[PDB]
């Protein structure tokens, strides 16, 4: 009893698919799903995916409405597919994964994750659901999240924030802090010690330390003196250089915020997807200094200080690696006669 | 009572039409086309050519009437607005005959039963072969009924010998395709008039139905005219046609086209593709290059055309002649000269 | 290694398919259609009927296999999931036989070589005519192989005489279309069973391949039955067909349709358009008006149908008879009465 | 001067094309299709296959030239860029021959009259049958003219016997389809060369136009060659064709295809669907299975092919032979061996 | 080596077409271009033009990323086509010109602007690029911009502002002030003395003189007295009249701004394109006074005073012409018994 009209009925009553019986009339016209509420057609869903309109409509309706790891985390961890649920990517307005397991006839490749076709794929098990922890144990390749300890297994503490229906938040009414585990070809693997990005937005930026509360509030020369940040080129890397045609540095999201409140600018996101590191096409509207590819990361300023202060400045050029969001990121460090010249994510 | 897209498809894949059987199969909508997955591969089931949503039309098509039914031109002539508890599929247009329904499909329905108030001013088509439809006609304000026999209390009007069975026009033997017709208007039953019927035939597969037609096709021009004493009626112009000048002369009878088509083929464009008593074509003869943009063509049994043309007054020079055909008046234009006929064609709409 | 849309088009415009030649031409994508500009004017190259992106399908079509290849029904029967370093184009559906590829197209590929791990659980089709594919079969877990001759160490199973060459089904003379077949499952080679093959013929251009068929077409009903002593087997019902009632009786053999089609044409709707051993049609006879919604039709050589029907037990009243055809078991339903056969048809899926 | 979508439709529904009559009818645009409402029901009028907006193309189609006009290949060969106060509809592509217009349609027009400055560098097609167009040619920088007779002061070049009348290629009797041609370049009138013309015929309805062709079709191979003393010229290879190997040998003359098509049918794919002097097809013979991806085919009167082949020098082993056909040079490739001809085909573009 | 996949590759790496070699896989589905970044389809471009999806996609990618004259300026000057570049119209999301020269096979009408087909067309040459100045000299019809003097030619100073990737700005890091030149049928032409519009937006309006800083900050009666603006009907023309159903006047963009900060309203731009003079369908949400066609111009208030104070008020009705953005604009002046009644752009 899985039909288009049944999906719609649920959506119109429960706001998502909740397995309730009933039907309502539906009109499919050019990538849009309508229904008839009191004699008039009403838009329910507009397909932006690369899937058929009615397939996507179903998948959207069956999405996971609980806190779940951000898609960038899942990708970094190399997740190919999810197990008995749908992770909706709100940045792209589409599924995170194009194939499913026990969700939708059209997209499914298997009913249960124990089937043989799943072996070479990295499956995401949600430990909050009953008997999923067991399934991980039996699987060849996989990833697990839990809210507490699982006996026999060494945990790796995940990031404080997570996604709840497209909103990134640090919960109090709900737990958004997960333990992570991973397996590869049968063997459990020790995940590395890592930094996490803070997943913040330019229009609603918030500080999370004293050092950041300072950065925003104080002058340039005033900030650098206190924290003894001479020679590290925070003027170039963080604040940015708007004097020439080519925009200099500006690789930290906190630097953009500070600039945005004083003088607004244009940002084009020419690869719209969730990454640890984002490239933007920026054009400053006060001066007219622009840059086509501006690699931007959002670390807590405290962490950026820690990273930059632990490097040796003797050499002229060096590829510096740093584990962030469970992946190695390569920076490029140029120095000159003791001091730092520039330090950015290598493209 | 659970009606879904997947259920319609299931029926279609198993019974070849909607037969009210339970079950489901997976379905993909892309553009104006409906697919289903039969052993791992997507298979085209339906391509929407209507002006309705793809999934609405798909349902309506599936629920079509698969029995003999009057040809759409007959229904239109009789002024039918809507059908009662069924779908009449127009195969010439690849779409429903009527955009609204009664007790068939949620999206298109205006009413459950034809006794509802919204139906009163509409001319409803009742099928008397289905149980208790005859009663419904009796209670209706405006309507049309067909039956296979007598209905006590009512005067019948014998319909045409042919009908449609899944888009095929045929005179049945396994099945009865000859109907009695009845009509009501504002509560009063109406006497339908005495009428001629068109023969609903095609150019590629034309068949004669009388001795006179078997002759026409088989014999020469001068040989046909002498026998049946058809001098002065201008069959050379009206039927055989005149391909000597740039403008194609006459050729208004479908039997005339057939005869020409066997000897030398030509191009016909049907620039208004619909079912009607009189058809206009854009014709271009490929032997000579004589053409005509609007060529009004009717298909009457040749015997009937003789009857019509021989019952007219030839003294006057021009008059508008009316003739009841397929239950509607058709206006012809008759020119004569010094006793004989000059030309006789359907007057352009 | 530089694969682009414009490069595909260039090849298509010059070689008629993708032949790995370098060069480019300008291309316009509008709706589901690919145009190119040949001397100032846009020219249609391809119209997408698949469920894939227009430019993905366009590429895949261009890279299709232009040699004789097994008919898709054979591949499906044998449970083939994917092809190895080529594209098998399904001309009945106007789309690929398989949605995923190996070493053909970036968008659809799941793997470069069939030895990759993701391929293990899938049944791969290797073409033995290409170099070193025979070896790859030997190393594979699940697979199917075709050859033109012997492979040392392996027991062959002779395939059917006909095959597909760019959508045309033919028994070759310039080229060999008869293949040896081999199959493996979970590492173990498997003995394919003794089987009948369908003849893959069309209604408009039917050809006989035995004396018995040359007779069937040419002779009368009572004249055919007496000679071959075919009384009691109900060839009148099963093959010739019964058009006396509303429901069309029998007519389950493609040779029976042909014979009827020459004498009086009819309508056939193929409401599940795909390649399969058994086809269901929605048929409407245009002479009588006898119809049937689901008419299961198979095309066996008449000689084989006699063989099958004559080897059954007639004492019982009803049983499910199985027969291996195109490498798959097909279930028929056999009713008998007081010695003779009543009816014998493919049991509806 | 009031030009609207509804007005175009009105004309189309009444006159079958745009005839400048006033009036309107209601219109529905859905996808790439134009509907109108004739007695309560929507009716398809036009399906857009061009690269232009649906309503722009709809107008342009309606305003097409319905008289005999040169075939598009002739116009292209002569290097015509644009037409003057009319629309030449290309029926092979289902679209205009030229994307821009002069004094026809607001959206596509670049100029009102051909004397405007923007037209100077473009080669304009003037129709001399329309009043005062002959004068316009005289004043133009670059152009082409057709007439039915003499224009005083100018040297004529006799065109081909056939032309297009609403997509039908024919040699007229009701109408004159033989034109005189003239051409100008940068102000100077130019002498067109002596040329052969292709016969523009189809495979399904091929007709002979000489005694030599009537013979070719009717007689055996060895019987035809002996009479006309055609030994050593390799008509076995070039015309009849060689179906013994996998690669199809020769078959470059359209009369050769016809002869083969009557005896055993085959598949032809026209992978570049356009009007041109030389056509490339993807052919697959269904009797043997001999195929060829790119088969260059021309349709000359057999008499002319004999003339061309008999006027060449046979001493050398290989040379590029040029021949003026449809007002353009076509390059053939001639191989010979020890006196006789080996092969002779159009050199691949 | 110009292909769809190559265009995409550049876009994914350089943020625009920069002539770098390489390829990435691409999916075309309904007026949208996707690419596959780490196993998932990502929207790159959505076609809003009247051109084929893949043609427009290429043209967009090859756009000019330097300061260029605003499209209204180009149109006023009668420019038909650009020379070896693409001017992207950000207001319409489409090319300014439908044909090109030496940019894209599908749209090109010629390789070089010296070809004969170009003669009757008004070509835009960019003097900053090498040897374009020469090409202007040889051309029949054209327009040139430079940053300095060209020997032999009389300059006409252009407006202070210009477009940089859709942002209108007065530059400091970059020069947005151009000299203009024009030719017609071989003869060089003297461009007239003109006013320029200020190209400002309602949500981010900024004053550029003392007189404007006053207007915004002060009361109505307070502003009129100081600058001696009695009898000129600034109450009607600038501030606006919201007392009746029909909205009275309000033809200056500075008047809208002042109203918008106090009480917001609806503006429908029923002809969305760049013009010197804009028509809006306005509905004031405080009173309900509306108007279907409200002709609005943005002049520096100082210039509007200058224009209005130089007219003779004796007559009752007069068509007043004023050269703005290199074009004549017709105003309608009604007077009564000495004073002005109304003064608006004539429709």
């Amino acid at each position: 009893h899985m039909s288009l009209e049944n999906v719609a009925f649920n959506v119109v009553n429960k706001g998502h698919f909740d397995g309730q019986q009933g039907e309502v009339p539906v009109s499919i016209i050019n990538n849009t799903v309508y229904t008839k509420v009191d004699g008039v057609d009403v838009e329910l869903f507009e397909n932006k995916t690369t899937l058929p309109v009615n397939v996507a409509f179903e998948l959207w309706a069956k999405r996971n409405i609980k806190p779940v790891p951000e898609v960038k985390i899942l990708n970094n961890l190399g997740v190919d597919i999810a197990a008995n649920t749908v992770i909706w990517d709100y940045k792209r307005d589409a599924p995170a994964h194009i194939s499913t397991i026990g969700v939708c006839s059209m997209t499914d490749i298997a009913k249960k994750p124990t089937e043989t076709i799943c072996a070479p794929l990295t499956v995401f098990f949600d430990g909050r659901v009953d008997g999923q922890v067991d399934l991980f144990r039996n699987a060849r390749n996989g990833v697990l999240i839990t809210e507490g300890s699982v006996k026999g297994l060494q945990p790796s503490v995940g990031p404080k924030q997570a996604s709840l229906n497209g909103v990134t938040l640090i919960g109090e009414a709900v737990k958004t802090q997960f333990n992570y585990y991973k397996k590869v070809d049968g063997v459990v693997q020790q995940l590395p010690e890592t930094y996490f990005t803070q997943s913040r937005n330019l229009q609603e930026f918030k500080p999370r330390s004293q050092m950041e509360i300072d950065f925003l509030e104080l002058a340039m020369d005033e900030f650098i003196e206190r924290y003894k940040l001479e020679g590290y080129a925070f003027e170039h890397i963080v604040y940015g250089d708007f004097s020439h045609s080519q925009l200099g540095g500006l690789h930290l999201l906190i630097g953009l915020a500070k600039r945005f409140k004083e003088s607004p600018f244009e940002l084009e996101d020419f690869i719209p997807m969730d990454s640890t590191v984002k490239n933007y096409f920026i054009t400053d509207a006060q001066t007219g200094s622009s840059k086509c590819v501006c690699s931007v990361i959002d670390l807590l300023l405290d962490d950026f200080v820690e990273i930059i202060k632990s490097q040796d400045l003797s050499v002229v050029s060096k590829v510096v690696k740093v584990t962030i969001d469970y992946t190695e990121i390569s920076f490029m460090l140029w120095c000159k006669d003791g001091h730092v010249e520039t330090f950015y994510p290598k493209l």
